[PDB]
C-alpha cells in the first residue's frame, strides 16, 4: 500500500502533529482521516519514541467506542502515514470558540464519555497526559473520540510510576511541575481543567508568562462564579486537589459523583444516550466543520532533507506498519 | 566533559572561511547536530585565537535566545576546535534573496522584526555584533531566523563603552568605522538598514567597482528607493541610514515602535506564536558530501541544554 492509491482532496489541518488530510481510497467512495508526518522532522522533534507509542496505542483503541480508530499505518523512506476515520463532527476546541462555554448538560456528557474513555486506557496501563478540548473530536452523531495518542505512558499498571516533564501547560498536574514521579493522577487533574474549561469558558489557572501560570497551577484557587450548578463545582474540588492520591478517579468513584446521577454508564458506553448537541454534517466527506485556513491550502506533501534521511538510521521506525482486516478486505478487491 | 569519538561524523554541509561544518549523529541517542570544525595551525595562522574565543564566550550566552544559533557544547583536539551546533537546515538568507530576488513586504517585516529581538538582546549583554549580512542569517525547518557566527563580536560595551577597530563585510560596514571614529551598538543598526534594504529591493544600497569606491559610496551617496517601495518601509531605512551615530534610530528611538512594525506583537513574536509566513520548500539547501578527513585554553563549555542529554 502506497500514498498514491488514495486522493488527498482537502487539508483538515497542519502543525506540529504535521498534516492531515480528507483521503478517498482510490475511487471506492470510502473516506478517511491520513495524518501524513515527514521522518526527517520527527527526527529533529526527537519524536521518534513518541510516533511509535501513538502506533501501539491506537492498535489497542480500535475496541473502544471514545478513542479514535486507526484502519492502518505505513511508511515509506521520507513518511509516516496513519490512516483514521474521518470524524467531521469538528472538535471541542472549534465548537467552544463560537458559543464560549457549554450548558450544563452538554459539558456532562462529554466529561462522562471522556471518563469511560479515560478509564478504558488507565486499565491497559496507559496515561494519556496530553488531555486538552483540542484532542477532543466528535463524530457525524456528537459522541466524543479521544484523539492523539504519542505523549502516552505505556506498561502503567500496579505500582508502577514516571517522572517526565510533558503535556501542555494550562492542563499540566502540580504533581509534573513539582518533578514529583507520578501515575494516571495526572490525567485526572487535566480532566478537571477540560471540564472548567467547557462549564466556565476560560481556564482555571493564569499568567503572562509559563513561571506565573506555573504558580498559579501550584498555589490558586479556582474561581467558581456564582451562577455554577453545586454539583460542577462539587467535582471540580474534588478533582483539584493537589496530594494525587486524594484525588477523585485515583481515590473513590467518579461515576458515582452527583453530577453524572441522570447517566446510565453501561446505556452511555453502549452509544444509546442521544448527544445534547448534534453537528451540522451533511455527507461523510463534509469539512464544515473545520478551520477554513487550511481547507483552501492545496494538498501536499513537503520534500525531505535528504541529507538527514540517507544520514538516518532506518529501524527506528521498526515494526511501525500495522493493518487491521477490513483494510486488507478494501484492497485487494 | 565530551570528546570527537563521542560523535559520528555523517556528511559535510559547507567549507570555506568559517572552516567545515558537519553534520554530525551522538553515538547512542541518535541525535543530530552541525558540528563546525576549525583547524588550530589555520587559525593560528589567520590571527582569529581571540575572534574564536569571542565566539564561544559569547554562544554560552546566546542559548536562552531564539533567534541566535545554540550551541550545545564545544571542546577542543590536539589539531582541531570543534563547536556542537543545533542543525538548521532551513538555509542562509542570501540563498532566499538569490532563489527570489526580493521578499515581500511581510517577509521582509517578520524576519527584521526577528533580528532586531537577536540584536536587542546581545546589546543588553554588552555585545555589539558587527557582522550582521544575509549569509550569517540562518532559518530554522519552520521558518524562524537564527543569528550566527559572533567570531567578530566586542564585549564589555554597556554603557558609554566604544571600541575603534576596523572589521564587518565591506557591503555592511558603517561610516562611524570608516571614518575611523570610536563607535559602539550603532555599527549594528546601520548594517541592519543595509540588510532590511536588500530584503525589501534586492539589491545593495551603496555601490563601487572596488572597495575605494564602495566605502566612498557607504560614507556620501543617498541611497535610492523606487517609487513602488512603501512609504513605511521607506521610512524605516532613512532613519536608519543616518551617518551621526547618535541620531541614528535603534541608537535614539525606540525602533519597535516604528509604523513598519504596527501588526507585530513583540512578546507573542518572541514566544514565537506567530509562525512564519515563509516555510522552505527545499531541505537544506547546501552543498552535501561523503565523509573522508596553548592559545586555545578555556575553550571547553557545555550547556545545560546538553547535560540533559
Ligand atoms: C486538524 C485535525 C483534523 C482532523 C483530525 C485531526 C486533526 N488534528 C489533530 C490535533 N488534534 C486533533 N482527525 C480527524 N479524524 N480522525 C482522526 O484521527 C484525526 C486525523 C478529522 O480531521
Ligand atoms: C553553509 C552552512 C551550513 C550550515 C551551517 C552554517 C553554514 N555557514 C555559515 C556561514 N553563515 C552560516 N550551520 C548549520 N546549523 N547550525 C549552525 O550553527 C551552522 C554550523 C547547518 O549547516
Ligand atoms: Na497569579
Amino acid at each position: 500500500l502506497k500514498i498514491e492509491d488514495f486522493e488527498l482532496h482537502k487539508m483538515l489541518g497542519k502543525g506540529s502533529f504535521g498534516k492531515v488530510f480528507l483521503a478517498e481510497f482510490k475511487k471506492t467512495n470510502q473516506f478517511f482521516a491520513i495524518k501524513a508526518l515527514k521522518k526527517d522532522v520527527v527526527l529533529m522533534d526527537d519524536d521518534v519514541e513518541c510516533t511509535m507509542v501513538e502506533k501501539r496505542v491506537l492498535s489497542l483503541a480500535w475496541e473502544h467506542p471514545f478513542l479514535t480508530h486507526m484502519f492502518c499505518t505505513f511508511q515509506t523512506k521520507e513518511n509516516l502515514f496513519f490512516v483514521m476515520e474521518y470524524l467531521n463532527g469538528g472538535d471541542l476546541m472549534y465548537h467552544i470558540q463560537s458559543c464560549h462555554k457549554f450548558d450544563l448538560s452538554r459539558a456532562t456528557f462529554y466529561a462522562a464519555e471522556i471518563i469511560l474513555g479515560l478509564q478504558f486506557l488507565h486499565s491497559k496501563g496507559i496515561v494519556y497526559r496530553d488531555l486538552k478540548l483540542d484532542n477532543i473530536l466528535l463524530d457525524k452523531d456528537g459522541h466524543i473520540k479521544i484523539a492523539d495518542f504519542g505523549m502516552c505512558k505505556e506498561n502503567m499498571l500496579g505500582d508502577a510510576k514516571t517522572n517526565e516533564f510533558c503535556g501542555t501547560p494550562d492542563y499540566i498536574a502540580p504533581e509534573i511541575l513539582l518533578g514529583q514521579k507520578y501515575n494516571h493522577s495526572v490525567d485526572w487533574w487535566s480532566f478537571g481543567v477540560l471540564l472548567y474549561e467547557m462549564l466556565i469558558g476560560q481556564s482555571p489557572f493564569h499568567g503572562q508568562d509559563e513561571e506565573e501560570l506555573f504558580h498559579s497551577i501550584r498555589m490558586d484557587n479556582p474561581f467558581y462564579p456564582r451562577w455554577l450548578e453545586k454539583e460542577a463545582k462539587d467535582l471540580l474540588v474534588k478533582l483539584f486537589v493537589r496530594e494525587p492520591e486524594k484525588r477523585l478517579g485515583v481515590r473513590g468513584d467518579i461515576r458515582q459523583h452527583p453530577l453524572f446521577r441522570e447517566i446510565n454508564w453501561e446505556e452511555l458506553e453502549r452509544k444509546e444516550i442521544d448527544p445534547p448537541f448534534r453537528p451540522k454534517v451533511k455527507s461523510p466527506f463534509d469539512c464544515s466543520n473545520f478551520d477554513k485556513e487550511f481547507l483552501n491550502e492545496k494538498p501536499r506533501l513537503s520534500f525531505a532533507d535528504r541529507a538527514l534521511i540517507n544520514s538516518m538510521d532506518q529501524n527506528m521506525f521498526r515494526n511501525f506498519s500495522f493493518m487491521n482486516p477490513g483494510m486488507e478486505r478494501l484492497i485487494s478487491h
